[PDB]
């Protein structure tokens, strides 16, 4: 009852705009679903009663994966339930799924649940959006309705190119520093059979420690991630300085 009118207040799923192919567009905002907090069935039902008036005709989905992590995951039994709850034609009438800000965790999630996602592998309907600009090749600018919090991450960025993320295998990344977050963008990585740019987002609020190792290397300790991220770049001094600045700004602003 009253607990269901609450999901519509969360707006994890909302209609907004029309594509350049003349179809209604729907947004799923992954980070707004917290597993264990909302009844899965409720969310699904809300998505159904949102698509009901439209899913007989063609339509498009924008999946905003910005900052999606474990806390936003679909549990195994919930995941598979998504592929059976709808009428067969509702699945068929999706002409495009635009995937925005896919990240390392979702990629891992994709490989862990390889079995249930097999049909999505190499599917032509999944369009991973390289950067915020390429969404226009499918949706008029004035038509784009990503959450404002997603769009905020795209402005006044200090960009450090050609950094190296140190791991079993070192990976080439860009490190971008914005006023509220660090974004670590990776070169083509495989997700569900496609090559895609990943964008890992670390808000100032979750950056627990920053440590300069060498003049060429530093670490970030991220809240609830155990193992520090390690980067290499010739301008580490400056990267670290700008991240400290952002963390400090977040700190000074906290109520008490």
């Amino acid at each position: 009852k009253e607990e269901f009118k609450a999901l519509k207040t969360l707006s994890i799923f909302y209609q907004a705009g029309t594509s350049k192919a003349g179809n209604p567009i729907f947004y799923y905002v992954a980070r707004r679903f917290k597993t264990g907090q909302i009844n899965g069935d409720l969310l699904i039902y809300h998505v159904l009663l949102t698509l009901k008036p439209y899913y007989a005709k063609p339509y498009e989905i924008v999946v905003d994966l910005t900052h999606t992590g474990p806390s936003n995951r679909f549990k195994t039994d919930f995941l598979s339930k998504w592929f059976v709850v709808f009428p067969g034609f509702a699945y068929d009438n999706v002409s495009a799924v635009y995937i925005y800000n896919c990240n390392s965790w979702v990629r891992e999630y994709t490989k862990y649940h390889e079995r249930l996602l097999t049909g999505l592998k190499g599917s032509k309907r999944l369009v991973f959006i390289d950067c915020p600009g390429k969404l226009a090749e499918h949706i008029e600018h004035e038509q784009q309705k990503l959450p404002a919090a997603t769009l905020a991450l795209e402005e006044d960025l200090k960009v450090f190119h050609n950094a190296l993320k140190l791991a079993h295998k070192d990976t080439k990344v860009s490190i971008k520093v914005g006023s509220t977050a660090v974004q670590v963008t990776s070169a083509e990585r495989t997700v569900l059979g496609q090559s895609v740019f990943l964008n890992d987002i670390y808000y100032a609020s979750e950056i627990e420690e920053i440590c300069l190792v060498d003049e060429n290397q530093f670490t970030l300790t991220i809240a609830n991630q155990g193992t520090p991220l390690t980067f290499m770049h010739q301008e580490c001094e400056a990267i670290v300085q700008s991240i400290i600045h952002i963390r400090t700004r977040w700190e000074l602003s906290q109520p008490d």
